[PDB]
């Protein structure tokens, strides 16, 4: 019964770690430290070392990056996941209110889900549509290397994106989940022209 | 520099852990320990604890399981991956001979890739075919919650999977990459009849 973790305001707790999309905390109760990870940020506002805890965690679908090449081009932050311990000392954790045993590890993250970057946008070639079936789905335009941790945008059923004059250089990328599409370099003149 | 790792044979290498799909080892060149993770066990035969090393670690594409409900249905073994340490102290390891920074983390992994399954021509009614665009691809029929390790079959391009009596119970799932399919209960004797007399 991991109910100790969902009511952390009542008890003593330590924020053991804050990622981009979730938080690692342990609460102390009955003399028994209970370790936990959640997406909420709610009722942990009083915990030790909670100061930087954001108001809200994004809650878009994301998975860990497995190919190290891809970090630069696809990284969209960090998040905690339940791994298993190298020593046989696995201790029980609660992940988003699911009970398990394991060890917590932080891991750099790429966007996941099913999204549709529609390359043909004829009505205005600089207003592009994005459509996904998922309840919630996330996009982000990212030159490879830029720190864009909290710059992700969540769009639910469908969306439409107009590129800023800044982003139009050849090296930016429209990441929307498992999909990824290179943004072409618009000439110095033409860019000023359109606006 | 991975150069020190990839030359396992020479140095005092200590196998520090074996997983279903890769191995964690650290070697020793002139007083500095280099932790490493590798997707094949060439070399390392004399390494300190090579006793349990597969001859081949499978190279089928797998990613880590994030939604922990799936684990029961999708398990397909465990693989080392590289993570960033919770404490600020991340150290240098080489992961499949790429130098980078972090900490070694072990996770339970599901199959990933592209393969599709509905297949063939109303024939070999107990056989279906799996086709995949990628170079290598994995499949595995797993009753949810089975002990499967190095039970995963590497196939390229195409394969045809002829079910058995056991699989045809209403409980086994055909795991192939990103897909799963449920194998339903057949009338065993209808099958039994067919296998018996037909060509
Ligand atoms: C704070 O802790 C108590 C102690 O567990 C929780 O009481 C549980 O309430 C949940 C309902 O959400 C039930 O599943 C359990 O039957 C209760 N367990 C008990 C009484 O031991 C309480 O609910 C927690 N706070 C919140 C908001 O759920
Ligand atoms: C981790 O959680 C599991 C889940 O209960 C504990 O594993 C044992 O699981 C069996 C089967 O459900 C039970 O019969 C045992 O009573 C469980 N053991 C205990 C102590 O509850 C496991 O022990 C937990 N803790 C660890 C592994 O340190
Ligand atoms: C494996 O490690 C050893 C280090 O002890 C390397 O040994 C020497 O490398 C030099 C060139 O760097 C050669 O000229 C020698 O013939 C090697 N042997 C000895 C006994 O000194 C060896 O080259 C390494 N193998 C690699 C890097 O592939
Ligand atoms: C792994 O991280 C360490 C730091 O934890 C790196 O050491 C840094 O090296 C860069 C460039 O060589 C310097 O700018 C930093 O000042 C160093 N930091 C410290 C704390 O010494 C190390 O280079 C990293 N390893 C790799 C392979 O990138």
């Amino acid at each position: 019964l991991p109910n100790n973790c969902l009511n952390a305001s009542s008890l003593k707790c330590e924020i053991k770690g804050i990622s981009t999309y979730n938080v690692y905390y342990q609460v102390e109760n009955n003399g028994v430290i209970y370790s936990c990870v959640s997406d909420s940020a709610e009722g942990l506002e009083k915990c030790d070392n909670s100061l930087n805890l954001p108001k809200r965690f994004s809650k878009v679908p994301v998975i860990p990056i497995t190919k190290l090449d891809n970090k630069r081009h696809f990284s969209v932050g960090t998040k905690f996941f339940i791994s298993e311990s190298l020593t046989q000392d696995n201790y029980p954790i609660t992940y988003n209110s699911y009970p398990t045993n394991g060890t917590v590890s932080l891991q750099t993250v790429k966007l996941s889900g099913d999204c549709k970057i529609t390359k043909s946008n004829f009505a205005n070639p600089y207003t592009v549509s994005i459509t996904s079936p998922e309840k919630i789905m996330g996009y982000l335009i990212k030159k490879p290397g830029e720190n864009v941790e909290h710059k992700v945008i969540s769009f639910s059923g469908s969306a439409s994106i107009t590129f800023t004059e800044e982003m139009l250089d050849g090296e930016h990328n429209l990441l929307c989940g498992d999909k990824s599409a290179k943004i072409p370099k618009t000439n110095k003149r033409v860019r000023d022209c359109i606006i």
